[PDB]
C-alpha cells in the first residue's frame, strides 16, 4: 500500500453537497494551510499540443480568483506556447499528509500587461535577473554565459522592468474534483462541473 | 530542499535517459523521499482537453514505467482513443523534477493477473465493486457490498476492467534547483538509433 497520509482531513462536504465549489477550495486550503501541509500550492500542470498531446510541469498557484486559481510563466515556454494555442488546461494538487487531491479544469486566460506588472514587482527582486535573462524552455546553449550575465544584472539588488514574455495566467475552471482517501478504502469524489446557472455537484465511484 | 540533492548528470550529459532515472528512483529510495512515485498523470480528450490525477509508478520497463487503472475509468477512456500522455513527478524535499512523455499502451491480460495479485488482497473487494469514475449514486450500498466481499480469505478474480498499461517514452525531462535559480533542465528526446540530449533554459 502506497499512502502515507496519517493527518485528519475533515471532508464534510462529501456529506453536504456544497452548491459553489470555489468555498470547498478555500476551505482545504485554508486547512493546509494551518496544519502545515508542505508546499500546497504546488500544481502539476497539463497543457495539450496542437495535435492533444499532453505535456506537465509544476507551478504556484500565486492566487484564488472568483472565476479559478492564477499562476504566472513566460509567455515563450512550452506551457506557455500551447495554451495561447489552445487555452484548456488541467492541474493537481496532492496533499501527501492528508491523502487529498484537488484537480482543477478549465481554460487559461492571459491576463493584462498590467496586472503581469504587478505580479512582477511582487516577486523577490533576487529572482528578477535570472528570469529576465533565460528565455524559458528554449536550448540552453552555454550554462556559465547564462550565469555571468544574469551576476552582471544582479548587481542593481533591486527592481528590473518586467521581461515582455513574463505573463500571468488566470486558469477559468469548468469542473473540479475534491478527493479524499475515505473509510474501507471507499475513496470520497466529490465531482463539479459547470452548468449554464451554477454548478452540478455528483459523487464518483473510487 | 531540505536533502541533499546531487545533479552530475547535468555537467557529464549521460547517454541513456532510462539509466538517469532509474539512479534518481534508487536514490529517491535511500534517502527516504515520501511518495516518490506517485505520478501526476495528464491524459487528453478527442478535442485536445486534459486531464489529471495522481496514479503509482508500480515498475520501470526498458521503454518507460508501468501503472494500472481501470479501463473504463476516465483516463482509460482517453487513452483508448488519445495514447498519448505526460506524467510529473516532483519530489519536495530535494527540490526535483521528473517529467513523462510519451504513448501509454494496454498491456495483455496476463500481464493484468499477475498485477491484480501482487495488490494487498485488502484491496480486492471496493476495487472489484466500483466502476472508477461513473457516478455514485448510492454510497452506503457500495460500501455494504464491499463489506460483504472483505469477509473472504485470499484473492478475489481480477475484475474486468482492471489493467495495466506501459507508458512508452519519447521524451524526458529531469529537473534540479540548481544555485543563483539557474534552475538545471536536462531534455532527453528519443532517436532513430537512440536518444538526443540537450539543456533547456529555466
Ligand atoms: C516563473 C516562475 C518560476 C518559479 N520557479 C520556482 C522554482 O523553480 N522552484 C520553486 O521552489 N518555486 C518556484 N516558483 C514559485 C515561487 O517560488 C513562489 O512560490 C510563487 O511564485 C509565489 O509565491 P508566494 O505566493 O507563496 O509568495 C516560481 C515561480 C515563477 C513565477
Ligand atoms: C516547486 C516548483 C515551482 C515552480 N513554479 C513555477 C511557476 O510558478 N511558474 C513557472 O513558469 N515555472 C515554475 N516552475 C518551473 C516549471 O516546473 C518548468 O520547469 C518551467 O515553467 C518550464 O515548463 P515548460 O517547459 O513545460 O513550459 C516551478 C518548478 C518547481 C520545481
Ligand atoms: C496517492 C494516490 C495514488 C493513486 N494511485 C492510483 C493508481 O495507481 N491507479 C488508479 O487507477 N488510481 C489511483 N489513484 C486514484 C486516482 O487519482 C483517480 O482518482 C482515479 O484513478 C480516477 O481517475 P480518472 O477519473 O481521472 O480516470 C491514486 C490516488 C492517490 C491520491
Amino acid at each position: 500500500e502506497s499512502l502515507t497520509g496519517t493527518l485528519d482531513a475533515p471532508f464534510p462536504e462529501y456529506q453536504t453537497l456544497p452548491a459553489d465549489p470555489m468555498s470547498v477550495l478555500h476551505n482545504w486550503l485554508e486547512r493546509a494551510r494551518r496544519v502545515g501541509i508542505r508546499e500546497p500550492r504546488a500544481l502539476a500542470l497539463a497543457t495539450a499540443d496542437s495535435q492533444g498531446r499532453p505535456s506537465t510541469r509544476i507551478v504556484v498557484i500565486s492566487e484564488i480568483s472568483d472565476a479559478g486559481v492564477v499562476f504566472s510563466t513566460h509567455a515563450g515556454s512550452q506551457k506557455g506556447r500551447e495554451l495561447l494555442h489552445n487555452p484548456w488546461a488541467s492541474g493537481v494538487l496532492y496533499w501527501r499528509e492528508t491523502s487529498q487531491q484537488i484537480i482543477l479544469n478549465g481554460q487559461a486566460v492571459r491576463l493584462p500587461n498590467a496586472k503581469a506588472d504587478d505580479a512582477w514587482l511582487k516577486r523577490p527582486y533576487a529572482t528578477h535577473p535570472m528570469s529576465s535573462v533565460s528565455r524559458q524552455s528554449e536550448e540552453l546553449q552555454d550554462v556559465q554565459a547564462m550565469r555571468n550575465a544574469a551576476r552582471q544584472l544582479a548587481e542593481l539588488q533591486g527592481p528590473l522592468p518586467r521581461p515582455e514574455g513574463y505573463c500571468v495566467f488566470e486558469l477559468r475552471l469548468e469542473s473540479l474534483e475534491f478527493w479524499g482517501n475515505g473509510q474501507e478504502r471507499l475513496h470520497e469524489r466529490l465531482r463539479y462541473d459547470r452548468s449554464d446557472t451554477g454548478w452540478n455537484v455528483r459523487r464518483l465511484q473510487p
